[PDB]
């Protein structure tokens, strides 16, 4: 139970977002939630989805993780509005569509560095600023994909940025561990979301899971959220620097 | 909440067993529990340990995992007395003490096959027998150590037996996944227990976690039990063939 | 690589398609003196005629069933008297009953599970203990594994567990023997048509998936495994121990 | 090995202690023609002194700052006009600010993080793209990584996230370029005292932990990295791709 606990959830675009899976689960367990968004359209979606939640107050902050000033001021404002928090769910990534299909060897520098910036660096700066609101410790979770551990077709520039993210989680775990702040990753299997439309061959990936993965079925957003609940809570206190696969066992097979 | 769940916990020897840590967490959460032990000396012990839980019944069965018939009849009796189960915590391993120190290259065939048998194969046979009591599915968790993934001073024959176990998990996950039976490992940090007295250099291992692991501290039997509650419940429903390190972040550093 | 003046024990040739025979042709091509161990008389007969293909001046052949402590102990002790000190050992030995290489892993028998471990994993430990006696100045031991030990693969079953055990064995052997300057490593070979592959269910599907999905879009062969063996058994790999080199067209790196 | 008639581009020699200079001594001794690329004028100057221990009859030296596309694009094009087709590339380039390396990882600045990615990871992708034009019939590309990419090690900080990225880059490049018969691999070198190492906090106690704890109980040197690179750049390692080979006395295999 997560009553009297407060979590910042970053990166809901709409009802299919993985972060909205997380939100539904933490809200059901009684947490207070704060939400961050980039696009105006995502604030609108967030105001609509809050009616499904039991949060008595909408706490919505615009944070583009490309901007230091936005991350620093956003968290500073969260802290002024709700006090100390207990953890952060990071559910944010981006790459240019043309870097998620075709040949990897042709990725542009700005494309590679944009992926890195949003998808991996954002976690370091978020952790640095969120730590100011966790004086007594807490928990930070980021969303990764099996394409960060192995070359999968079409995932390209995002795989290299997932590899970077998963290491960023381990370096943060080491750095922040003596502050009693745990940092972990959830490696979600494929899920139909807005961002998934940019992964060439997504539908093929989906069915390969059904066909080959141990559980012979795809996972959904709520399953990711139930693992997020474990990682964000005291159920997982001994656990830091870890990557938990919520992917029907696919990571364990070949 | 594990009310109306039944779990079989294997491998309680005394108050310091990891499995009594698991027992305690699941008991607090409303689980009915069934226990298995090897020798009477653990039985009498066991019976007194249970007056610290709120099981209204002492469901207790002798099972030496070296005998097929005792594992077969043991699970058979468990089903007759308490019907279907929701999963199994496996907390069982053994090696002869001279193989847990000195030079690995001098391990005997007998001692090697004995560690494999008790520490690894026993999950396969237990899985096959447990499954008969999980027609709607369920969850199997084994306990492993970082020694299965890396060579570690002294742990020697038990490291090749853990490597074996960790692969056994994976292969059981693939096999039993279509029956909705999930199989996972918890990789526990070092913990002072009866078995840990057999491991050469054990105190040096304890101390090194405190100096070097991200959280700068040792884990305990209840932190293992907490993660076992995650793995054994529906929070982990999309998680299988997984190895979760409950070890203060130690797996994640070098 | 120059292997003139060097002597290697290659264990586990049954016929011309053996992975160890690939190893043998490369080392032989490289100037090395080779010693061979076999279990079955039929395998010794294959060695006898496969040796006409090689440049070995004489046939050093020893029956070693790795299930027997006596046979491993006396075979290496014999090897040491006949050829003197050795430079390393190529281990290419596995076994599992056929029932245990298809269908349901969860049905595996104890006797079948310990059989696969005994032959395919423990044999490396004892072979190293006895081989070390002949490498007073250091040396190099290489064993043969499969991706099935790092991931659950359909049908590979009791063997993938035996290969996990093997790969841990190499690391623990590496740590123990490193002070003696004896390096210990694994080659993880892609699928190759051999006599033992005949017992692994869906083998043909395995080979086809490699060709369609692995980076190199082709299968590897025994000689390619031999080349990496030559690297691993020679001074080119000084500094490398406890390592598992995958010779598999890149397959291990993709999902 | 045997490498006469092969031409390799070697990127990242600064001085006589560079890991790349060890690669180059091994390749040169094996008969290869070598082409060198450098960033700083002082590195060129060192290259010219060092070529003198080499059996290279021609200094082929090209300035390439891997921060600039046009420099990588033009340098390789120029290399093509000067030596023609090439057999492989040794990439031995990384960089990170002292200001981010020697403060807490969580305080790494955006520009510092992205500097290290750009120079130490992205540089391989663009180099691979331009090198491929000179490998019509296949080739081999090797980059230099460090255990810090796979585990959080104290002090290495922003460079371990850059190495993690580099190591994914190898895999993704091996997958993309394998159909062109171009193999891409990494060497994970142990600590070696170089100009760059002077940037890594606590470097001396890292050297000492290797002597004390690594299976081989010693450190490795640049020449050892060069020997594993000759294996990787040569037909010895055909069938090997997307691989990370650890030249670290086996320190990767232990805990
Ligand atoms: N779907 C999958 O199968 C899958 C699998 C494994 C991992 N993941 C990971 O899960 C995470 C969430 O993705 P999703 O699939 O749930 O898709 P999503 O709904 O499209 O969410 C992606 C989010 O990232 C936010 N974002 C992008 N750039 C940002 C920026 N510069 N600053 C702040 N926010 C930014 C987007 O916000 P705006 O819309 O406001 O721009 C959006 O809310 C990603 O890390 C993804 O890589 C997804
Ligand atoms: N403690 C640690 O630091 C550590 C760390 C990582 C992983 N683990 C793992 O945790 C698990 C539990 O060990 P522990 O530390 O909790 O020690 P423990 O309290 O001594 O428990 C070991 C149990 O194994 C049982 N056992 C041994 N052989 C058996 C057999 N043939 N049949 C049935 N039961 C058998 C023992 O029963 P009897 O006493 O009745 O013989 C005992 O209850 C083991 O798998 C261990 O390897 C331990
Ligand atoms: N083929 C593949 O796709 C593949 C892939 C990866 C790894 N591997 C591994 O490569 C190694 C060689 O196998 P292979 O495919 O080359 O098949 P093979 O030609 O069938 O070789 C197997 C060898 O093991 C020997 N052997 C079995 N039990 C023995 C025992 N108790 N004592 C002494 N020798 C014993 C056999 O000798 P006898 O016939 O005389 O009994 C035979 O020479 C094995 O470890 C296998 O797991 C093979
Ligand atoms: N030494 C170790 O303990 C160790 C261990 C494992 C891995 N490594 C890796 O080995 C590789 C070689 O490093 P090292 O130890 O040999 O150090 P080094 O002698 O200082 O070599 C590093 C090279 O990187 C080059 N470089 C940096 N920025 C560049 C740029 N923008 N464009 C072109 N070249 C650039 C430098 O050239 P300029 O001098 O012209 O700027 C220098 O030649 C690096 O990737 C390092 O991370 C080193
Ligand atoms: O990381 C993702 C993996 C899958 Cl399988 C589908 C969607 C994913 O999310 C993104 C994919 C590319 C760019 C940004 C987010
Ligand atoms: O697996 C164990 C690891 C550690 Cl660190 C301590 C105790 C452990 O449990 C056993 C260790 C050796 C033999 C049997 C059980
Ligand atoms: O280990 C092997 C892997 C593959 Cl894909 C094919 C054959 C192999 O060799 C053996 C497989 C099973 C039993 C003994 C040897
Ligand atoms: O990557 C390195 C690892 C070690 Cl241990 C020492 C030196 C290394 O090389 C660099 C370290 C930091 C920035 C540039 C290169
Ligand atoms: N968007 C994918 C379509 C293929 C699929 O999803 O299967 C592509 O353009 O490659
Ligand atoms: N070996 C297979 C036959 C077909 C195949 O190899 O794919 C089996 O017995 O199942
Ligand atoms: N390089 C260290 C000094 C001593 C060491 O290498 O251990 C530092 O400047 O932080």
């Amino acid at each position: 139970n997560l009553e009297n606990k407060t979590y910042v959830i970053m990166g809901i675009a709409n009802k299919r977002s993985i972060a909205f899976g997380v939100a539904k689960v933490l809200d059901q367990l009684g947490a207070k939630l704060v939400f961050t968004y980039r696009k105006e359209r995502s604030r609108k979606e967030l105001e609509k989805l809050l009616e499904q939640l039991n949060q008595p107050e909408a706490h919505l902050y615009q944070i583009d993780v490309q901007s230091d000033e936005e991350v620093i001021n956003g968290f500073e404002q969260i802290g002024k509005d709700v006090g100390n928090i207990d953890g952060v769910y990071h559910s944010i990534a981006f790459a240019n569509m043309e870097d998620l299909r075709g040949r990897f060897s042709e990725t542009s520098r700005e494309g590679f560095l944009l992926a890195q910036d949003i998808s991996s660096y954002s976690l370091t700066i978020v952790a640095h600023e969120a730590k100011k609101l966790m004086p007594e410790g807490g928990s930070i979770v980021a969303t990764t994909y099996l394409g960060g551990e192995f070359a999968v077709q079409n995932y390209n520039v995002m795989g290299v940025a997932k590899a970077s993210l998963e290491a960023n989680v381990k370096y943060l775990a080491l750095d922040l561990g003596p502050d009693n702040i745990r940092v972990n990753a959830i490696s979600a299997g494929p899920i139909r979301t807005l961002s998934a439309k940019g992964v060439g061959g997504f539908n093929t990936i989906l069915k390969e899971i059904e066909e080959r993965a141990p559980l012979k079925r795809n996972v959904d957003q709520v399953e990711v959220g139930k693992t997020a609940a474990y990682l964000l809570s005291d159920l997982s206190s001994g656990v830091t620097g870890e990557n938990i696969h919520v992917d029907s066992g696919f990571h364990a097979i070949k």
